[PDB]
């Protein structure tokens, strides 16, 4: 009965505890002693481990569901309550010490938080159905449907608190958010839905219109199809065969050509983004290594792409439209970090999304084949499309852009909200959360091949635009060069969570965040540090110093 405490904790499981759910059932309710170290992670300090499950119940489709939860509770605490997100389309339960991203090696445990995680309300080990593409079939449960967009993360946030007010004797005083690309979705959720939830929130690479990824994926397949050479087994061009990397990295050398130098340093990096699109163009730009248009000419060779690959690429990259010209999703930004030499190692981190490798027999691009695809076919269009896996490609070859992207719109049978409703997270009534003190911070890499950053920018712009003086409680960080939530040449990792708290708890808000490079390779330095800057500014170099080093630059508005 002593608080905080071995006794307290064992406690927890079963009726001692009132859980705000009456379908909580704890499996473990373990008293755990500090962990150390390792090479990928910080120390953890001494604490309750509580792990166990919501809701269990069958499906429509026969499969069991639940909504899985671990929490981890320091008995040594600051008072303060995280939550991490998720990742893909979930099913899996992580370790629960509250990861920060941003390849950070720290977790909230390792900083004294209570922390909590959930699997979203289906289990990738169970939920893996061979006649609806594996492990997206938890798309053929509505209710797991519902889990997966929002009711889980509720759920599981309650949960939390209410454990730790019993387990402390008091309330956390401030509670916190972190997530990416599907965890960036999540956190964007909570600051609209869930107002006060979380205090204060991070959101990286927010996949806040993930049901249209697919058909960004249809749109990108058929417009490199035409460059595709030979076909794969069932008969579908090798959309992978349409640039070879020696291709790709001719093109981003020619986006660096035209915009690198727009920021005011020739560095690698495109820092003026909006400067860059304004002036890139692939069947107009130069190869700067020669003096010739990258376009071929003539016939194809090692330094010039042909007319056909020009044209599918531009297509690409405008995005999808129907056949009114609507635009479906929106464009994408042009940006070194479609390619990276690293060493003799491409970067694959732009590629995979889109076209796959190259050196393969099969497709295997994300939104060819692979699991955005798959995922679109069965949890985002309503009713799902259950098939074989081997007429996945062949299916986003036929897709029709006139029918199939009213599907993410329709509700059917059961499935009583559409992919939109339940998985969108578009609002920019945010009022409640600035309102009680929430505070939030976006970031998002350029070179993002899954989400497009420009997205992100347009709907920070819809957001200031809504909430005058936005800036006090919402900030965005673009990431020149970075892939999706990490990898490519430019400076992706940062820690958000200090920041964060600061802003929060003291009133500080961002001017800047620093950031360094996971693959300083991309550039032959051993290390580069620069600001993040809050939208519109970028970075911009002070005229003297190592180019390398954050302090000698400024956040800027643009030249
Ligand atoms: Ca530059
Ligand atoms: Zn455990
Ligand atoms: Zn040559």
């Amino acid at each position: 009965v002593p608080l905080a405490s071995r006794a307290a904790c064992e406690a927890l499981k079963d009726g001692d505890m009132v859980w705000p759910n009456a379908a909580t059932v704890v499996e473990v309710a373990a008293w755990r002693d500090a962990a150390p170290a390792t090479a990928s992670a910080a120390a953890l300090p001494e604490h309750c481990e509580v792990s166990g499950a919501i809701a269990k119940r069958t499906g429509i489709d026969g499969y069991p569901y639940e909504i899985k939860f671990r929490l981890r509770m320091p008995a040594e605490w600051n008072g303060r309550f995280f939550m991490e997100g998720g990742s893909g389309t979930n099913g899996s339960l992580s370790a629960a010490t509250g990861s920060i991203g941003g390849g950070q090696i720290a977790s909230a445990l390792s900083r004294n938080f209570a922390t909590i995680a959930t699997d979203g309300g289906h289990d990738n080990a169970v939920n893996d159905n061979p006649d609806a593409l594996g492990t997206v079939a938890f798309g053929l449960d509505p209710q797991a449907r519902l889990d997966m967009g929002y009711n889980s993360y509720d759920q599981v946030t309650q949960a939390g608190k209410a454990a730790v007010a019993r387990f402390y004797g008091r309330a956390a005083d401030k509670s916190y958010f972190i997530g990416c690309s599907e965890g960036g979705r999540e956190g964007m959720m909570l600051s609209q839905r869930f107002p006060s939830h979380y205090d204060g929130i991070v959101a990286g690479a927010p996949g806040y219109q993930l049901p249209k990824a697919g058909i960004s994926g249809a749109w990108t397949t058929q417009s490199l199809a035409p460059a595709a050479v030979g076909l794969d087994a069932q008969g579908v061009p090798l959309i992978n065969k349409s640039f070879s990397d020696a291709d790709l990295h001719l093109l981003s050398q020619a986006i660096l050509g035209t915009c690198d130098a727009l920021d005011g340093l020739a560095d690698g990096i495109v820092d003026n983004y909006r400067a860059c699109q304004a002036a890139f163009d692939p069947a107009t730009a130069a190869n700067p290594a020669n003096g010739q248009a990258l376009q071929c000419v003539g016939a194809k060779t090692a330094d010039c792409l042909s007319p056909v690959q020009v044209t599918a690429i531009k297509r690409a990259m405008a995005g999808p439209v129907n056949s009114a010209g609507t635009p479906l999703y929106n464009r994408w930004a042009w940006d070194a970090g479609m390619s990276g030499l690293s060493g003799t190692t491409y970067n694959q981190g732009w590629r995979s999304w889109w076209l796959g490798s190259f050196n393969s027999s099969a497709n295997n691009a994300q939104r060819v084949s692979g699991f955005s695809a798959r995922s679109w076919l069965v949890d985002f269009a309503t009713p799902p499309e259950p098939m074989p896996m081997t007429q996945v490609a062949a299916r986003m070859m036929k897709f029709d852009f006139d029918i199939d992207p009213l599907k993410i719109w329709a509700t059917s049978g059961q499935f009583t909200q559409s992919s939109m409703d339940w998985h969108g997270a578009t609002s920019t009534d945010l009022a409640a959360f600035r309102d009680r003190g929430g505070k939030m911070i976006l970031y998002h890499g350029m070179s993002d091949a899954a989400f497009s950053a420009l997205d992100t920018a347009d709907y920070y712009e819809r957001l200031g635009a809504a909430m005058p003086g936005a800036a006090g409680f919402a900030r965005l960080f673009l990431v020149p060069g970075m892939n999706h939530c990490s990898g490519g040449p430019g400076t992706d990792r940062f820690d958000m969570l200090t920041p964060l708290v600061a802003w929060v708890e003291r009133g500080e808000a961002p001017d800047q965040i620093s950031a360094w490079s996971g693959t300083p390779g991309y550039f032959g330095v051993a290390a580069r540090t620069r600001p993040l800057c809050p939208y519109p500014q970028i970075a911009r170099y002070k005229g003297s110093g190592d180019i390398n080093t954050e302090a000698n630059f400024a956040c800027a508005a643009p030249p």
